[PDB]
């Protein structure tokens, strides 16, 4: 059945279950998943994570809860927002979960920490109105006062995933110990206010530490006993599947850039009509795709996945192949 197979009903049952075969790989596309799943791409690449994981059984999570809430979830995130919707969900959740397969973090880390990361993924950007942090601030939002204009959205993405839990049939983490809860809320809200874009920086310079103290074993997998090393390194894995478009192929990279820049247009004319000053990179009448794109990827995604590939050497070479290439081409389309 279409339900237990895939945790939603769709018309498109065999393409659906061609396209995730890649679900472990870099290279699968959400897009298609989107589209082969009634576009419903959250829910089901988060129950088909889930089962390749065995996570429903592992925690004690129903398949009936799990999908309610994934459902729930999903609509919670705005469909009328080019960029921050539940594709973008999905694909970091997807990216993670490769992620967290890399070889050389094998047995690194806990089923827990596992759940978490793929978790704070998935609710990472709920109900994101398609307008940056400065702007709540620039507009004097109740939601920039709220949380003292640090991390506004991604407490606001943190408060609305975990209140869902609250809803009828919702609460997937419901046979959780008191400190499987504990920890997991901790290691999530870790998690997802590390995809606040602020605080990039902060992320890269622990990660170049985590490369430079790097321990390996015979089999040459990494050494993390203590968790204060794990979750620098998982705050960081999260960051960079937030910033993972520039990774994947050009084809579907090419699609990433023309939904955001439509969301940074749509804010530009925000702003535009409140008579006030048009954000960098928002006003349509003057933006550089093209060499925006490189110096995104020269200032911000380069060295961040340079500095992960080195932590997972030699893992993840091909990606920042990827990368590299992408860089060029977008370089090579500068009128
Ligand atoms: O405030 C946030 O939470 C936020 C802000 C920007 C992006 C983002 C995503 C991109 C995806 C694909 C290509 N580009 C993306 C860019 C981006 C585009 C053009 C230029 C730059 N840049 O940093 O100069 C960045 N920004 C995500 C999240
Ligand atoms: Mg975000
Ligand atoms: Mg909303
Ligand atoms: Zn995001």
């Amino acid at each position: 059945m279409s339900i237990s197979r895939f945790g939603v009903n769709t018309e498109n049952e065999d393409h659906l279950a061609k396209e995730l075969e890649d679900l472990n790989k870099w290279g699968l596309n959400i897009f298609n998943v989107a589209g082969y799943s009634h576009n419903r791409p959250l829910t089901c690449i988060m129950y088909a994570i889930f089962q390749e994981r065995d996570l429903l059984k592992t925690f004690r999570i129903s398949s009936d809860t799990f999908i309610t809430y994934m459902m729930t979830l999903e609509d919670h995130y705005h469909s009328d927002v080019a960029y921050h919707n539940s594709l973008h969900a999905a694909d970091v959740a997807q990216s993670t979960h490769v992620l967290l397969s890399t070889p050389a973090l094998d047995a690194v880390f806990t089923d827990l920490e596992i759940l978490a990361a793929i978790f704070a993924a998935a609710i990472h950007d709920v109900d994101h109105p398609g307008v940056s942090n400065q702007f709540l601030i620039n507009t004097n939002s109740e939601l920039a006062l709220m949380y003292n204009d640090e991390s506004v959205l991604e407490n606001h993405h943190l408060a609305v995933g975990f209140k869902l839990l609250q809803e009828e049939h919702c609460d997937i983490f419901m046979n959780l110990t008191k400190k499987q809860r504990q920890t997991l809320r901790k290691m999530v809200i870790d998690m997802v206010l590390a995809t606040d874009m602020s605080k990039h920086m902060s992320l890269l310079a622990d990660l170049k530490t985590m490369v430079e103290t790097k321990k390996v074993t015979s089999s040459g997998v990494l050494l993390l006993d203590n968790y204060t090393d794990r979750i620098q390194v998982l705050r960081n894995m999260v960051h960079c599947a937030d910033l993972s478009n520039p990774t994947k192929s050009l084809e579907l990279y090419r699609q990433w850039t023309d939904r955001i820049m439509e969301e940074f247009f749509q804010q530009g004319d925000k702003e535009r009509e409140r008579g006030m000053e048009i954000s960098p990179m928002c006003d349509k009448h003057t933006a550089s795709v093209e060499k925006s794109q490189v110096g995104f990827i020269d200032y911000i995604v380069h060295p961040l996945w340079e500095t992960w590939a080195d932590l997972v050497q030699p893992d993840a070479q091909d990606i920042l192949d990827t990368l590299e290439d992408n860089r060029n081409w977008y370089q090579s389309m500068i009128p």
